């Protein structure tokens, strides 16, 4: 496909995100879907569009899988590639920390000189810190399972239409 998903997942609710969003942009012929658990950080070479699926865990903290595959992204040329990313997060429970994860695989990707497309509004959250706000928008879709299942289908199909946009579909 010419978009790849990669997300990382603990308790499964960041894979059922990306099932979504790829289900939202057409299907398998449109968007392939990796566990980065089982990926190689070339993996992401083959790739010009790229979607980046990251939960926020323990303090603030990459999924372990994300976290394992992280000093390897030096080796992967990003220039030229637009990537959009997305996160699973709790705001009430996390509200110094909330979707920091996402904040910290843009910060590094988009340091090896990748595009960031797919900004979002944080008026929909209440929180009082995150890593993944940058003046005053989120670098990326955040969703919260926890305190807000009820916004994720319309946020994904909002989201899914911006990017269609953006990545020339
Ligand atoms: C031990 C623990 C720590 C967490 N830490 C954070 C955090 O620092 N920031 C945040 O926004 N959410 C945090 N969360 C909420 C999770 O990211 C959220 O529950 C998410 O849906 C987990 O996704 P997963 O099923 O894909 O791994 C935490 C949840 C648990 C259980």
């Amino acid at each position: 496909a010419k978009i790849g998903l990669f997300y990382g997942t603990q308790t499964g609710v960041t894979q059922t995100i990306a099932e979504s969003i790829q289900q939202e942009f057409g299907g398998e012929s449109i968007v392939d879907l990796n566990d980065i658990a089982n990926a190689d950080a070339s993996d992401l070479n083959a790739y010009d569009y790229l979607i980046i699926g990251c939960p926020t865990w323990n303090v603030g903290e990459l999924q372990s899988d994300w976290e394992g595959i992280y000093d390897d992204l030096d080796s992967v040329n990003f220039q030229g590639k637009k990537v959009a990313y997305f996160g699973a997060g709790d705001q009430v429970g996390y509200s110094d920390n909330f979707q920091d994860a996402m904040g910290i695989l843009e910060e590094k990707i988009s340091s090896l000189g990748s595009q960031t497309v797919g900004y979002w509004p944080i008026e929909g959250y209440d929180f009082n810190e995150s890593k993944a706000v940058r003046n005053n928008q989120f670098v990326g879709l955040a969703i919260d399972e926890d305190n807000q299942p009820d916004l994720t289908k319309n946020r994904i199909k909002t989201w899914v239409s911006q990017l269609k946009s953006e990545f020339g579909l």
